[PDB]
Formats: structure tokens, C-alpha cells, sequence
């Protein structure tokens, strides 16, 4: 017989999807888009992880890797996990990926049976609950509140915790909300994790797009608990090459690997080598990561003080380069409000796949000249 | 809760890496072994691809792509199927993955259900049993027999059909068995599967290491039962690039793209680039196809001749580069024989993993010394 399979079936279409397609017949007839939806950032790879790549392919460092990663940037991961990031791991604890979202998957077909349940913080990235259903899990959602400032409260995350809980999702510096959860905070759900028996799996490829505070790893404290994800892409500008990693529980890192050899074998060689580079030579990347810090900070300001001018609201965020934008005064949703600012010439993303109903993410990953523009269409719309 | 899922504690031992094991201990007290073990080409990827390579590095090529693939690579390979293969279809109705593998494994995700059965072909590559079993399907294997060339029976596969049937897996050229199914047996299987109406999985990445005979695609017969899987990997030495692709039903395709979304968002954007040069560069693309199969050619016959003189069996190979040999006058199995070459100074993949039992699985992707230097030391287990 023919037929698909009913776990993709199960997949819900996306709003993000059908509000892009009126994007693209906008610019079909002419007009001008200015775009605040990118979710990768607007400035090219550093040269020295480029000029890495060109020695590996003049090497000759094009065949099959290990599944788990070449040992030498494994060997690298335990070094920054540990200087970077106060974690104590070894090299066997350390995998590379294809990209931090098939950590994230892998991690999930790794540790989740049929009932499983995960609970997740909404706002939260649109494929966190696709992974957990796609492995047969069931999501459990706790939302944050903007009037906290979109950081979890450890009480309201109590109350989701089942004897069927397998883990907790969290993400920070956080997309799309923005926000950096203070040490205090991580450290409460890192206490939870370890009283209740479950995984506490920590996306943290923000980290070094951080304005003000600290980004605190909560694998600090429960290392056997805690499942780090992180990756090259939005730090070194690397969305493209496809390289992600994570850290944790050697039999958790050890099943993550099995998946990868029977799914994608291994990630690209060249990329491999390339990441190690931008790992090692601590002094070219520092450079890069300090550049665009600065120039995503004076992005958000002038973001933030034009949106007050406007009266619109949005919660100031610490991190990442997103904005969460109050739609109440353009329309009475999020969608309509997505198509408003499309005719007025601004493509934004709706917060509807996101569950932060009512609002709208806005990306600072632009020139500051685009901002500009952007604003004056939205004093238009208003 | 914590604890490992069910699929991956389902995964069961492999006997290469037991006897791995050991040649990693004579290599460590300096023992010279040679190595007949590879599962890649030996020549380094053609300059042409290279340079395409590097021509997206320094124009700025490094950000996300979509999930099926980028739009001038899908619309090469809708012709490269036509061209090559008889196939019609359209660019809608292919994709490009991490590798041939994830292929493979994006298609049972999408068309698996936990109880539907999948029919494979024994001798068989060692990663289809995994690949089914991972997404809940049973393994029904169908012999294919030495004394018949290791040539499928339709009427064997026509007797392993029941109603649970979901797919039937074709490799041809085959691995590990080298050999190349005739056209007459590759439209029986096809005509099969549209009259017991299931999917027919043809594995084609061998496709351009072909010594006798011709290549025929069994989706030519079943267009609308046949899922085709080919790949860069083999013919142009791109293994460690991580790029395959797939063409067949539009709504199939469409959903191996969603699980690529989900999963690894997209292949590496700079392999991409690459790829579509070895696709478009027709010219440099068969000039290196041409050498290495030229080169192929060379060192089979040599394997071959030097077998038949030391009085051992095996079933010749008219496409791949492997040769399953009988092990027979040197050990009780497959792994003890494997286990003597070693301490004679030969590495060998046994057939164990490959359900190719009594039978080791030779590769002839080295220099033609190292092949010598190979059968030399054969004389040492008679
Ligand atoms: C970008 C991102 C990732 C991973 O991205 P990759 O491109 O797959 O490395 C994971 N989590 C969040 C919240 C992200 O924004
Ligand atoms: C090498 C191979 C593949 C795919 O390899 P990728 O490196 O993932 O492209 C598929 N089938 C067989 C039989 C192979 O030998």
C-alpha cells in the first residue's frame, strides 16, 4: 500500500508561510519592501574561517568524518564549553551537528518515547514543538508574561510537572522574545530538573549577542541534567554552512551520535574545518563577535526610542537581535496586523507561530538606514 | 523522568567495528596493515567543483537556503534526470539532502508507520534495515543468490508481498555485491509494485562506476510508485561534501522536505554551489567519471586475476567497487577469516553486518600497489 506516514501528516501549516506569499506578488508588481523578518545575520562570515575552508579544500579534506565530528573539534568544543562556559565536560561529552537544530532533533529522538512529555516556555522558537511531536511527544506549554519582561516564573513551571515529564525547554538569550533570564531564575529550573528526575536542555546559540547581564549556563550546576545546545551560525555569522553543537551526559551525546550515522553520517568536512578555526583562533573571532555586538546595541536603540515616539510597545531586550511588538493600536490580531504593515511597506513576521498571540517580531539585523524607513511607514500606519 | 528511547536502544552491535577494534590495536604496535576497507572514492574531488566552491565563499554565499534545496540546483537536476536517466520530472518533484543517506532516511520517516513492512535485498548496505527499523517498520528480507550472480528472483520478492507491504529497496550498481541487475529483472520488480500497489525505493548512486551493461531506472516503468536516490558522493569524489538528492511523487517529495525543515533546516549552501557545477560542467564532470572509471577498471580486473591464481571464489563485478569474496578455505566464518587476514597483514570489511555471511567484502578504491601488496600477503591464511 501507499500512503504517508501519520506523524507527517500531523504537521500544522504555518502563518508565517501564507503572510510571505502576499510578500512575494507585492514585489512581483513593484513595490518596495523594506524586511524586518531575518532571522539570520545581515553581515558575511569572517575571512579567517573562510580562508580555513579554502586551505581544507586545498588539503584535500573532502572525505566521510567521524559521526560524532572530526576528534580535533571535539577536542576544541571541550574547550570552550569549559572557558567560555564554566562547563566541565570532556571530549567524548561534546558532538557536532548539522546545524544546532539537529542537535535539537536528534536530542529528541534520543530521549523521547510515544507520551513523553516536554514542557516548553512560550514565546518560544517555532520548532521546538514540531521536533517534540514529530518524536511522539506531547508539548506542555507555561507562558511568560510581558509584563515580567517575557522571563519564566519557576512557580508557574512547577505546576506543568507530571510524573510523564522528560524534559524542559529553554532558551536564552531568547528568539523571539529577546530576553536574558537572570542567573537566579536558571538556576531555580535547574533545581526543578534535578528534584523531579528530567532532562533541562539549554539552547544557548545567542550567547554572544548579549547587551547587558550575564549569560549564565545552568549545566554549571546539574551537568548529568543538562543538555547545552549551541552552535556557529548566528555568532559568526555561519546560518549557511550548517554547523551546530551541544554538550551533556556522555550516554545521551553517545545516542545522539547513533542517529546522525544513520540519518546524515556526518556534517560537511570543509565546514568542520572552518569551525575549528573560528573556535581556536580566539583572537579574530573575539574581534568579529565585539563588532557586531556594537552595531546590533546601536541598532536597538534606535529602534526602541523610535517605537516610543510612536506610543507602540515593546519589551526592551537583552539579547539577540529580535523586538516583540505590541499590534493592539494596528489591528485586533497579529495576522491582519502582519498584512496592514505589508501594504504600508513593511514586511514583518506574525507572532502567531511563535504563541505570542498579539504580537509581532521585528528583526534588527538591518542597516540602520532601513530602520529608518521602516519607522516612518509605521508613523504613516499610525 | 530520564532515560534513552526505545528506537535507539534498538540499534543492535556491528561486527566491523568489533574487528575495527582490533586493527586499531595492530596499527597502534606498529603493524603494517593495507587497507581494502573504504566506502569512498580515493581521488580527491575534480578542481572545477573546487573552484565553484570558492566562488561562493567570496561572493557571499553562506546564508540559510530553502529546505528542498536552492531553486538552480533543483531545475539541474530535473534535467540531469532526464538526460541520464529517461526520468520526467519536474523541479518541483526533486530534492537535495545531506547525502544520499538522509535521502533514505527522510523517505522512511515520511512513508513508515510503526507494523508497515519494507523488503530488502540480502546481501544488502548496511544502513536499510537501520533506517526502517529507526522509523518503526518491519525488515523483510529476499536472498539473492550466488550461483544466480547475486541477480534478484521476482518470483522469490513476489513471495515475501502481503498486505502490510510499503516498499521494496533496488540497489543497482549494488554494494557490497558489485554486481548490476539486467533491465528485463529492474521492470519486473517495477511492474510489481504497481500491481500490488506499494513504493519501490531505487538506490542509483553507483550508477557511473559501470564496467558491462547498462543503467536502467525502474521509474522510467512506475513513475508514480518509484522514489529514485542518487547522490554526488561516488561519482565525483564528494563524500565529505554531504549532498544527495531524490526525485519522484510530488506529495512524497514535499514531504521529505518538511522533515528536513524540522530537522536540518537545509543542506550546507556552499556544497550546493559546488554541486551545480559538477551537474553544469558537463565537459570537466565526465572527464573525471571517465579517468575513474578507466582507473576502477584497471584495478578490478588485477583483484580479480590475482584471486582466481591463489584459488580463492568470488562472483564477478560489473559495477561499484567492492567484490564479496568467499571465505571458505580460510576460516569457519566470515569473522574468523576476517580476524587471520589481520594478523596477515590485510584489512577486510567481514559480510556479517551486510547478511553476506561466509563472505568478506573486498574494496578495490586504493592504489594498484596497495592491491598487490594485498594479495601478496593472502598467501599467508591458505
Ligand atoms: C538559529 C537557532 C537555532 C539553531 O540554528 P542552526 O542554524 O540550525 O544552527 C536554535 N535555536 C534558536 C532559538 C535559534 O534561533
Ligand atoms: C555511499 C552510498 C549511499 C549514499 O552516500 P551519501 O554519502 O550519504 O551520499 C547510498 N547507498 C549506497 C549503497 C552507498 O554505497
Amino acid at each position: 500500500m501507499r500512503g504517508l506516514s501519520r506523524r507527517v501528516q500531523a504537521m500544522k501549516p504555518s502563518a508565517t508561510v501564507a503572510v510571505n506569499a502576499k510578500a512575494l506578488e507585492l514585489r512581483r508588481q513593484g513595490v518596495d519592501l523594506v524586511a524586518l523578518t531575518a532571522g539570520e545575520p545581515d553581515f558575511d562570515t569572517p575571512e579567517h574561517v573562510k580562508e580555513a575552508a579554502r586551505r581544507a579544500l586545498a588539503q584535500g579534506k573532502t572525505k566521510y568524518a567521524p559521526p560524532a565530528g572530526i576528534p580535533e573539534l571535539r577536542e576544541a568544543l571541550a574547550e570552550k564549553f569549559r572557558r567560555e562556559n564554566g562547563l566541565s565536560v570532556t571530549p567524548e561529552e561534546t558532538i557536532v551537528t548539522v546545524g544546532g537544530s539537529q542537535a535539537l532533533f536528534n536530542l529528541f529522538q534520543a530521549i523521547l518515547d510515544p507520551g513523553d512529555e516536554v514542557i516548553v516556555l512560550s514565546p518560544y522558537w517555532v520548532s521546538y514543538p514540531e521536533m517534540v511531536r514529530f518524536a511522539g511527544g506531547v508539548v506542555v506549554e507555561v507562558e511568560t508574561l510581558p509584563e515580567e519582561g517575557f522571563v519564566p516564573d519557576p512557580e508557574r513551571v512547577r505546576r506543568a510537572i507530571t510524573p510523564r515529564t522528560k524534559a524542559l525547554v529553554v532558551n536564552s538569550p531568547n528568539n523571539p522574545t529577546g530576553a536574558v533570564y537572570p542567573k537566579e531564575v536558571l538556576e531555580a529550573l535547574a533545581r526543578l530538573a534535578v528534584e523531579h528526575d528530567f532532562y533541562l536542555v539549554s539552547d544557548e546559540i545567542y550567547e554572544h549577542l548579549l547587551y547587558e547581564g550575564e549569560h549564565f549556563s545552568p549545566g554549571r550546576v546539574a551537568p548529568e541534567h543538562t543538555l547545552t545546545v549551541n552552535g556557529a551560525a548566528k555568532a559568526f555569522a555561519m546560518t549557511g554552512w550548517r554547523i551546530g553543537y551541544a554538550c551533556g551526559p556522555k550516554e545521551v551525546i553517545k545516542a545522539m551520535a547513533s542517529v546522525s550515522s544513520q540519518s546524515t553520517t556526518s556534517p560537511d568536512t570543509i565546514a568542520q574545518w572552518a569551525t575549528l578555526e573560528a573556535l581556536t583562533n580566539q583572537e579574530a573571532s573575539r574581534a568579529f563577535v565585539e563588532m557586531a555586538r556594537e552595531a546590533y546595541r546601536r541598532r536597538r536603540d534606535l529602534l526602541l526610542e523610535g517605537l516610543t515616539a510612536l506610543g507602540l510597545k515593546a519589551v526592551r531586550p537583552s539579547g539577540a537581535f529580535y523586538v516583540l511588538m505590541d499590534t493592539s493600536p494596528i489591528a485586533p490580531d497579529e495576522v491582519r496586523a502582519a498584512e496592514r504593515l505589508l501594504e504600508a511597506g513593511v514586511a514583518v513576521v506574525p507572532g502567531t507561530d511563535f504563541a505570542a498571540f498579539g504580537h509581532v517580531r521585528l528583526s534588527y539585523a538591518t542597516s540602520e538606514e532601513n530602520l529608518r524607513k521602516a519607522l516612518e511607514r509605521f508613523a504613516r500606519v499610525l
